[PDB]
């Protein structure tokens, strides 16, 4: 009865405007959705239209909508429900106007100037305060999921979305975008591993736990303070496996203060149980995010 878990939207309430993205299993549109939120006769949504591989796409669709409905929470991608009346099957999401956090970081990097400012974000490179706010929110999402004993397995800035006001939410695009093909190592039967985000016990023993998500988060932090650089960008995939398995650590970013770099290092303890808790990591980044300018100045 996945049917009964998920919210449903009338097809006539959705008006497609133009495509946002396209993959093997469907197209994503920006759309107007009517009579979805009480005080909005009309709001923008992102709609995924399922390109069908028949019984398996239908089942994965229902499983994914059920899961997303269960996990709804402040720093998780907001899912509004499905449209199963006719084909194509549609999934309806909140529209996140800045797109994915990796792209957002790269367009506010250390070269940005006055032009890169906007309604939402100052010109130039994101400042320490905004970098920390981004990190705090993503870690909050991972506290919630760890609270539910849910393991992500592909936590990365490319899988987080940034909305108006720099609200950041975690999602899972499911290895679907050509621009991030480089972030995955292709093994048997087009299996894709995001090795650069994986801890040693994942690479060596094929284990991924909540503690492997805290290591992945540490790489997310590094991505954030490098403005979206790929971890181990100077290395091939196999060199990256060698460096990770043999204990090599990502270098402190220029924009990263030593206190935040200590948070990353705590995520990258070699033995999973020696890693800090994500709750503790979140608490430290929140404390820093909320700190007065006097304090942040001297970091
Ligand atoms: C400028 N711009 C704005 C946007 C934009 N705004 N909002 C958007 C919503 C979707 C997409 N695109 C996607 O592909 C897309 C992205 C994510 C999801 N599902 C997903 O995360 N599931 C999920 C999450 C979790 C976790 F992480 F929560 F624990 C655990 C398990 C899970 F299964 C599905 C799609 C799908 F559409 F394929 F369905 C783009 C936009 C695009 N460009
Ligand atoms: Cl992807």
């Amino acid at each position: 009865f996945s049917d009964a878990c998920v919210h449903h939207i009338k097809r006539r309430d959705i008006v497609l405007k133009w495509e946002l993205g396209e993959g093997a299993f469907g197209k994503v549109f920006l759309a107007e959705c009517h009579n979805l939120l009480p005080e909005q006769d009309k709001m923008l949504v992102a709609v995924k239209a399922l390109k069908e591989a028949s019984e398996s796409a239908r089942q994965d669709f229902q499983r994914e909508a059920e899961l997303l409905t269960m996990l709804q929470h402040q720093h998780i991608v907001r899912f509004f429900g499905v449209c199963t009346e006719g084909r194509p099957l549609l999934m309806v999401f909140e529209y996140m106007r800045h797109g994915d956090l990796n792209r957002f970081l790269r367009s506010h990097g250390p070269d940005a100037k006055l032009l890169a400012g906007g309604e939402d974000v100052a010109p130039g490179p994101l400042g320490l305060g905004q970098l920390l706010a981004v990190a705090s929110q993503v870690a909050a999402g991972m506290v919630y999921l760890a609270g539910l004993h849910f393991v992500h397995r592909d936590l990365a800035t490319r899988n987080c979305l940034v909305g108006q006001g720099l609200v950041v939410k975690i999602g899972d695009f499911g290895m679907s975008r050509d621009i991030y093909s480089t972030d995955y190592y292709r093994v048997g039967g087009r299996t894709m591993l995001p090795i650069r985000w994986m801890p040693p016990e994942s690479i060596l023993y094929r284990k991924f736990t909540t503690e492997s998500d805290v290591w992945s988060f540490g790489v997310v932090l590094w991505e954030i303070f490098t403005y979206g650089k790929q971890p181990w960008y100077q290395l091939s995939n196999t060199e990256a496996i060698d460096c990770i398995t043999q204990g090599r650590e990502l270098e402190r970013p220029r924009a990263c203060p030593p206190e935040v770099y200590a948070i990353m290092r705590g995520c990258w303890q070699r033995e999973p149980q020696q890693r800090h808790s994500i709750k503790d990591v979140h608490a430290r980044l929140q404390a820093l995010a909320q700190a007065p300018p006097v304090y942040l100045d001297v970091l």
